[PDB]
């Protein structure tokens, strides 16, 4: 039946008839009235019973004989008469009501229901996840009514108090008493607002009116929601979600629940709080205005299994009230003021009629609850003792269980109540014995609670001690918390997509993540070869810079709150913001890039950029400061980040904001000259001292002081060290500045050549021009070859994919692959003696030359592109013509449109023929530039060039022609150039800063290349060949300033922080709605006071009364 | 997943029905271009043929979509499609192309020069007038594209709106 | 023009899949010079003798419930910001 | 002096001394009637 509520639980039947309070009356014959109303002891009528074997005394008399000895009437027990068979109301509520439906569940079962079935109703059936606090309401039964102030204030301690710990209410169910008030609150509140507080009435069905309409099977129970107050027997509150009914088998009866309410609440603080914690859910339990039972409970909770708290309020009340006027006025070992049973029994006499000796019992019981006052607590909702009774609720949990301080926290750390810990838990004069605090920190790391994490690093707890191997090799490896679908993806590619089933995660293999995500040849400090050692082997697992490992936990595993939290802490802050905006940036694109089950990138792409600005800012703060030394920091390197540099970090990333930073530019400036002062010099006596090599002692160079700051080889390093000629010209020609303006007047005067050379004719042989021309283009491309053997990469393949991924790089592979093939049939052709283009191998080696050089001259693009002002004006030539597909697409449609119907229109005996394709599309081509061919268009006018092409039809040439240009010429041309001055506007809003950005690469290729250009280039690689066969730039810091260094990091370092508070306090319109929050405490107060003026003024008059 | 439903799989899918169709209507402007440079004898190639076997049951299949469209009432049916420029365009290139079938087939051959009969001729002509109806259907094909798609609908704004400039 | 198509094309694009993809729901599978054939079939079958999303009712049980719980999470939300 | 949102936060430095002075009148105002049972004691 799919419906294990009908098959495992059950209901309750009166399988018999009783006669109750069968008194004969009206009416003269008896059967009329001894068929009126004759209840039973289970509640009903025989006539109302019926139940298939009921009915059978409906016909004949009471399922019994006549008289029957009333020494057998009696006997009625559920546990004699009465049978199961299955529950009929598994359905839903819809309640209706205001702008919306308060959908709610319920069930009927029987009151010795198990305890562990019930559980499987609320968690496997019905979904509801398990709490980690339980509010078991018991006050007023009755139909009781309260004041406006704690009507609002106890309404929102008790409902946040269930939103934290995301609790589960328990009620009666029934809105005369606690649950009308208990649901009221949830009301006004807005609790639901995205938001539920797990709301639950455990009720009886028998009194339920209308519990006949929510009969029937799984349906929406169509409760009417009438307030008819004929009907005492209850309406069920519309506001609790789920109404457990227990069915005992009686209707009218009530006290079925009484146990079952408690058995739940038992076997609800028997199971653990989310398994790293292990505790029981804790179970508070609260008292409104209360009856003589309710008072009654308490002493039910107070001396039970495991001592069960209760928070009876202030002000609700007889019941929540008066047991506060016994704790007060009594000691805290409940010792009462003689006079008090002398005094307080009228109290009982005054609010109850219970009696005298009845309530001389009634306190005397009520002291034998108030025996053990470390227990209870009184919310003293006036004069505001902690100020809501949520405070004091969850606070009433960690005080009265003998419980140890770790077992406070653990608690407060499962609720998400940081509040509660730090005042409480962390109060003055507390023992945490040693790990304690140790072990709550891998709890609230693990659970991703950067808000306990904070406090105990505040509060003795010190990473530095606190990272061992176990320890965090397990903070990696729990699906416990906020988990990542990506890293055992990661942990799959990187073993060889192969995964034991089990597969417990080390730290070596987290290590092969890293060195993939931040690429290259980075080198994790958990693959090195000592690391790799000791693991195996393992005092000294002490990592000696915490911080830095735990950082990349919380991205690789999308803790963002976590991770921007630990960046705070600790040192090396601008370079570990640069590391994850490396690491998310590249699982941002593998999320992309693998494409399975997993999501979540546009997330990562956010996270990486968040870090990213933190370096940024961290620059600007840098850089305010001390310019010279802020340039220090872009290039020292790091030595915990697999010896790399913070600058190289960002390009990974293409952190262009970093790059694009005046601090790296006045830097790349400064690597640009090398040890040429260029503001004093200029670049036009740069290009003379080339040219003039004497000019070269004559020009202004710098010295150590102003070097010190650029990154430098091992050479220009040492031959500073040990300002004489040699290492004047050392100087010059090992400037980026130089071998840019060297390779450019070659490579300027290789265009010249060879542009000489595809004009003037071409003899049997090469000419000087020629072999000149062959030279540069045979060492240009050796010199290519090197770029990329010596790449940054290391995978020959990466090292490749990346350098093709240049248009220009591209280019002149075809550059070069295309002239040898040219040289080739040039040179190896055999000469005709007759004429030198009768040899067709000969002509086709120089039409190649002669198109090869279109590759060389747009080479030039490329040295343009250096400049500032030049080059936004190569990146839209490149953006327009990538990007104007589709608009041309429909310009050859349109040109074919006219180009067909007019050859045939005009030529219309034509066999098959390669002019056909020529024909149509040559001079639809040339009217797109204006050609419009005047003396052609009318064939058979006297002043025609065609007049032989005259015949039927062509006059229908005119009009087609007008058509064509009207949408070529104006339309699509100009549609074209819309598209154009788009693009050039979308380039100039970005084009200085990729430019900035692309400043890095070019200088830094300018900084690796010889110092000989690519004729002359052999010697240096000859020389710098044989060198390595028989055998870049660092910062090189003095210890006494790579000290500085760091003490100018840390101080700029600190004055970022501080300040973003600062002025983030301040703020335009938080101030103004931190004025609304204050409007607030004024009218209240302004409502404190204005209610006590006139306090005191009915007081002035009453004392002159 | 068996081998008969890995077929039904494919040629069921709306992405191939497009470049099925497509790759076909791409052939048959190859075909029908063909036709109109390359002379004509008396009685049409197995192109012509080919081309006329397209138009004819392309229009049988303009008018089941019609028949077979979501409205009711065929006048309803009716006016919805031809709101379109396309399916307009369509019916003028479909009635264009057997008015000149009807003349170029329907036409008495001369045997001394086939441009003699002015039958044939106004034919001829009507096709190759004809055929542009039908590169134009293909930027149709090409408004599917999320890039190209703006770039067809301005043209139709353009042209619509631009009158009143063109009188002056 | 330019401007002004550009402002609003990727929304009418968009707008425009839906007719464009019904279209080639609703075509048979050859194309015009073959599709003769599934005309002849798809005739000679209603001579002789669209999409529906199928949910069985276990599913279509929990869809109504995926309705009303975000039916309702939306009005709580608009108050809340309002 | 006049200002657009110089007076607004003009406003907000303003917001304090009420506030203080709400809670200096209203410690009293609890200060106050203490005292008049206190006199009828
Ligand atoms: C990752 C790297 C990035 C950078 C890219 C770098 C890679 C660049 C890659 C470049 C590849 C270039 C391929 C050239 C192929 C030539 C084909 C050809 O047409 O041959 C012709 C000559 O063939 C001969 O062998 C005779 C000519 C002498 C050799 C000159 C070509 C080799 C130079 C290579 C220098 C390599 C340069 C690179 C050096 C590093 C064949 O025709 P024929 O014999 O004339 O015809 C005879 C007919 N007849 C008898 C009727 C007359
Ligand atoms: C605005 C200025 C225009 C005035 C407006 C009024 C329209 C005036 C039009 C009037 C139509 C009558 C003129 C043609 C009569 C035959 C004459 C002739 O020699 O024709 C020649 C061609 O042309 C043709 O054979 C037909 C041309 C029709 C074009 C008109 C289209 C409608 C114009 C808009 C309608 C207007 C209203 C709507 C506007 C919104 C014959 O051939 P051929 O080219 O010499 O050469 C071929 C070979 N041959 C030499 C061996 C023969
Ligand atoms: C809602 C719908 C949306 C979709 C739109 C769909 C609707 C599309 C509607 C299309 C309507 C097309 C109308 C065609 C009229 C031809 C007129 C003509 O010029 O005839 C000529 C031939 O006439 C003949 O009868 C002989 C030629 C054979 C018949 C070919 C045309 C019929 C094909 C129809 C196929 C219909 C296709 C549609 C099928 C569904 C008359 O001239 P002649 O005899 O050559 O001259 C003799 C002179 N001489 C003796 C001196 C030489
Ligand atoms: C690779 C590009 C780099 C930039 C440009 C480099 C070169 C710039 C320098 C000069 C450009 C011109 C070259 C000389 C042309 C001589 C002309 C000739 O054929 O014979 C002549 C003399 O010839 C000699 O005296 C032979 C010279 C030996 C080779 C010199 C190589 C030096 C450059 C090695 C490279 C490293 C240096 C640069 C390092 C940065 C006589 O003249 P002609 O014949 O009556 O006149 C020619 C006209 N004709 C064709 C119609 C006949
Ligand atoms: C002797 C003379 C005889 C020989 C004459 C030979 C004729 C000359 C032949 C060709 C021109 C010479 C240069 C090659 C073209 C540039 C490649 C390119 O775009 O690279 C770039 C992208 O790369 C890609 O996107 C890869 C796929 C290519 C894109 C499609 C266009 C090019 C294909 C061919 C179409 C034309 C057919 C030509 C091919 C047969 C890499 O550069 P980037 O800086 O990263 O910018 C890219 C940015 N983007 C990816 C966002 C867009
Ligand atoms: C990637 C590498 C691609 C290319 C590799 C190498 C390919 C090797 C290619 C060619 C080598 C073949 C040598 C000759 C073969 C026999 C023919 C012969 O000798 O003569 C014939 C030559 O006929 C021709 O067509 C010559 C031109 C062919 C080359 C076309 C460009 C290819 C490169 C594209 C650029 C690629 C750029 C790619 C850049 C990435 C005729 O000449 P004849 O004998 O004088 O005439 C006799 C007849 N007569 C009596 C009427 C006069
Ligand atoms: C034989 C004729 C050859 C000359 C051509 C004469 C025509 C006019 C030519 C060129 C004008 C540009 C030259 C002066 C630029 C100096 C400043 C500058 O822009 O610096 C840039 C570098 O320099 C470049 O990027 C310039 C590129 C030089 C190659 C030119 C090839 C194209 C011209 C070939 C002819 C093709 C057209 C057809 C004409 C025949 C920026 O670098 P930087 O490190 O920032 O610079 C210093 C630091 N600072 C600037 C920050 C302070
Ligand atoms: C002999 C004849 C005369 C010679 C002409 C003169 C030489 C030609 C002149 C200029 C050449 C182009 C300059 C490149 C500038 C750099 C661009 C670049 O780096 O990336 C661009 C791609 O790059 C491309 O798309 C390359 C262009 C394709 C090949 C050019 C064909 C030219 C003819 C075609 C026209 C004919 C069609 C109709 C003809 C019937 C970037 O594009 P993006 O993706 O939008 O931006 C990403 C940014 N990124 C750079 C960071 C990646
Ligand atoms: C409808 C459009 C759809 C797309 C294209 C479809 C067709 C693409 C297929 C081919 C394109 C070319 C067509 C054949 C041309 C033959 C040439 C000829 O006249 O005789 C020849 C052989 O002819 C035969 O053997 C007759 C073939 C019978 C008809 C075949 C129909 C198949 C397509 C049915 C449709 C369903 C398939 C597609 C389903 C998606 C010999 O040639 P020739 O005569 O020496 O040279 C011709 C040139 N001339 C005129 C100058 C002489
Ligand atoms: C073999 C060759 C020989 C034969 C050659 C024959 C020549 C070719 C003849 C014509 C071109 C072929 C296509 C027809 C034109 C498109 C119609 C149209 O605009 O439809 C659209 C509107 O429809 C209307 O608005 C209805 C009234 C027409 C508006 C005025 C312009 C067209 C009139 C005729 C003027 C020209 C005179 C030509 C007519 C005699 C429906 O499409 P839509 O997507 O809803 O867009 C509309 C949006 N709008 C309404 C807001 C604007
Ligand atoms: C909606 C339906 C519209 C059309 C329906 C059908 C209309 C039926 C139309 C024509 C059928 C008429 C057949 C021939 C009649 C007698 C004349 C004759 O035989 O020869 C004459 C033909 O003279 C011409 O002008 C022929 C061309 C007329 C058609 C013009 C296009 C109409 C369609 C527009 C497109 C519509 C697109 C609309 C789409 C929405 C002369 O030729 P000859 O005999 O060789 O010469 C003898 C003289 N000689 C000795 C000097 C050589
Ligand atoms: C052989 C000759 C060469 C062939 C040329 C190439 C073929 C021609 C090329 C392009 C053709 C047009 C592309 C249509 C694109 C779709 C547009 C569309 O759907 O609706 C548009 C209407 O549509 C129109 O107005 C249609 C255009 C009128 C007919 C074209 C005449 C061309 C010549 C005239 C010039 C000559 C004048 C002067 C001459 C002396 C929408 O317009 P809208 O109301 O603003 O927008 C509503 C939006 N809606 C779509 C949702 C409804």
């Amino acid at each position: 039946q799919k419906s294990w509520i009908e098959s495992t639980l059950t209901k309750r039947e009166c399988v018999y008839i009783i006669p109750s309070s069968k008194d004969p009356h009206r009416c003269l014959p008896g059967c009329q009235i001894c068929q009126q109303l004759v209840r039973c002891f289970c509640g009903r009528l025989v006539k109302q019973h019926a139940c298939f074997t009921a009915s059978l005394a409906m016909k004949y008399s009471d399922v019994k004989l006549g008289e029957h000895f009333n020494q057998a009437i009696e006997e009625w027990s559920v546990e004699k008469h009465t049978e199961q068979s299955p529950t009929d109301a598994y359905g839903v509520i819809n309640f209706q009501g205001g702008s919306h439906s308060y959908r709610a569940k319920y069930v009927r079962l029987s009151y010795d229901t198990k305890p562990e079935i019930i559980l499987q109703l609320l968690l496997k059936e019905w979904q509801m996840e398990l709490p980690k606090l339980v509010i078991s309401v018991h006050g007023g039964m009755q139909k009781f009514e309260l004041h406006p102030r704690i009507k609002q204030l106890l309404g929102k301690g008790l409902i946040k108090a269930a939103v934290t710990t995301g609790a589960w209410i328990l009620t009666g169910g029934v809105n005369t008493g606690v649950a009308k008030h208990v649901g009221d609150a949830l009301k006004e509140h807005a609790s639901r607002s995205s938001r539920k507080i797990c709301t639950i009435g455990i009720a009886p069905w028998g009194v339920i009116e209308n519990r006949n309409d929510l009969v029937g099977r799984d349906v929406v129970a169509p409760y009417q929601t009438l307030l008819n107050p004929l009907s005492k027997l209850n309406v069920l509150n519309n506001l609790h979600s789920h109404f457990i009914l227990v069915d005992d088998g009686t209707v009218g009866k009530y006290g079925a629940e009484v146990r079952l309410r408690r058995e739940l609440e038992k076997t609800i603080n028997q199971q653990r709080i989310h398994a790293r914690i292990g505790q029981g859910v804790p179970v508070v339990a609260l008292i409104f205005e209360g009856g003589p039972n309710v008072i009654l409970t308490v002493l039910e909770y107070l001396q039970e299994s495991p001592p069960v708290p209760v928070v009876v309020c202030e002000g609700t009340g007889r019941a929540a009230d008066l047991l506060a006027y016994i704790h007060k006025q009594t000691e805290e070992g409940g010792n009462l003021p003689d006079a008090a049973e002398p005094d307080i029994i009228s109290t009982i006499k005054k609010t109850f009629n219970f009696g005298q000796s009845e309530a001389v019992h009634l306190f005397q019981t009520m002291m034998e609850c108030m025996k053990k006052k470390e227990l209870i607590t009184v919310f003293h909702i006036g004069s505001e003792d902690h100020q809501d009774i949520d405070v004091a609720i969850l606070t009433a949990l960690l005080k009265g269980t003998n419980a140890s301080a770790f077992d406070q926290l653990i608690l407060t750390l499962a609720w998400d109540r940081v509040d509660i810990a730090k005042n409480h838990v962390f109060v003055y004069g507390q023992q945490w014995l040693v790990g304690s605090l140790e072990q709550a920190m891998l709890d609230a790391l693990v659970m991703d609670r950067v808000s306990f994490v904070k406090l105990l690093i505040e509060n003795g707890v010190s990473m530095h001690k606190f990272l061992t191997i176990p320890r965090l090799e397990e903070l990696y490896n729990t699906k416990q918390g906020p988990t990542n679908p990506m890293l055992f993806h990661l942990i799959r590619d990187v073993k060889q997509g192969n995964l034991p089933p089990g597969y417990k995660i080390t730290l070596i293999d987290i290590g092969l993540v890293i060195e993939y995500l931040m690429g290259g040849t980075y080198r994790c400090t958990y693959t090195r070869k000592r690391f790799r050692l000791i693991y195996n082997s393992l005092e000294t697992k002490r990592f000696p810079y915490p911080l830095n490992e735990l950082l990349i936990w919380a991205c690789l595993m999308k803790r963002q709150v976590m991770a921007r939290f630990l960046w705070q802490h600790g040192e090396e802050s601008m370079a570990k913001a640069l590391v994850a905006c490396k690491i998310y940036r590249s699982m941002a694109y593998e999320a992309k890039q693998s494409d399975l089950v997993d999501d979540t990138s546009e997330e990562l792409k956010q996270y990486s950029n968040d870090f990213g600005q933190l370096a940024v800012e961290l620059l600007e703060q840098s850089f305010r400061q001390d310019e010279t030394m802020a340039m220090k920091l872009l290039t020292y390197e790091l030595k915990n980040w697999s010896n790399s540099t913070c600058l190289k970090l960002a390009v990974s990333s293409r952190l262009r904001p970093f790059v694009a930073h005046t601090c790296t530019q006045m830097l790349l400036s400064d690597m640009w000259m090398g040890r040429l002062n260029m503001r004093k010099n200029s670049w036009y006596k740069v290009i003379l001292s080339i040219l003039v090599p004497p000019a070269i002692l004559m020009l202004e160079y710098k010295t150590k002081a102003e070097m010190s700051h650029i990154p430098q080889s091992q050479d220009a390093h040492q031959m500073t060290m040990e300002l004489p000629i040699t290492r004047k010209f050392y100087a010059f020609y090992h400037a980026p500045i130089v071998k840019f303006w060297f390779n450019t007047l070659a490579y300027l005067g290789f265009l010249m050549l060879y542009t000489f050379v595809v004009l003037v004719k071409m003899e049997q042989l090469p000419s000087v021009q020629e072999w000149i021309v062959i030279a540069y283009i045979f060492t240009y491309a050796i010199e290519k070859v090197r770029e990329v053997f010596m790449s940054e990469a290391g995978k020959i393949s990466q090292k490749i994919k990346v350098w093709f991924s240049d248009y220009f790089n591209v280019s002149d592979t075809i550059a070069i692959i295309s002239f040898f093939v040219g040289f080739g049939l040039r040179f190896g052709a055999k000469w005709n003696y007759i004429n030198a283009y009768d040899n067709h191998v000969f002509v086709a080696g120089r039409l190649i030359y002669c198109l090869n050089i279109i590759f060389w001259y747009v080479r030039l693009l490329d040295f343009l592109a250096v400049n500032q002002q030049a080059g936004p004006y190569v990146m839209m030539i490149g953006k327009m013509v990538a990007n104007m597909f589709y608009i041309v697409v429909i310009m050859a449609l349109v040109l074919l449109s006219f180009g067909v119907p007019r050859k045939a229109i005009l030529y219309p005996h034509e066999e098959p023929s390669w002019s056909l394709a020529k024909d149509i599309v040559f001079h639809p081509y040339w009217m797109i530039f204006g050609e419009v061919y005047a003396y052609e268009i009318d064939v058979c006018a006297n002043d025609s060039t065609l007049p032989t092409i005259c015949g039927p039809g062509t006059w229908l040439t005119p009009f087609l022609q007008a058509v064509y240009l009207f949408v070529q010429y104006i339309i699509m041309v100009n549609l074209l150039i819309a598209f154009f001055n788009q693009v050039y506007l979308q380039v100039k809003a970005i084009s200085n800063i990729v430019w900035k950005y692309q400043r890095y690469h070019f200088i830094m290729a300018y900084h690796e290349k010889p110092v000989l250009p690519p004729p002359l280039i052999i010697l240096s690689h000859i020389v710098s060949l044989f060198c390595c066969v028989c055998k870049g730039p660092k910062l090189f810091l003095t210890e006494e300033d790579q000290k500085k260094l760091h003490d100018f990091e840390e101080q700029c370092v600190e004055m970022y922080f501080d300040e973003k508070d600062d002025k983030f306090n301040s703020g335009s319109e938080e101030r103004i709605r931190v004025t609304f929050e204050r409007v607030e405490q004024m009218s209240i107060q302004i409502k404190e006071v204005g209610d006590r003026v006139n306090y005191i003024k009915r007081s002035l008059q009453s004392l002159d009364s």
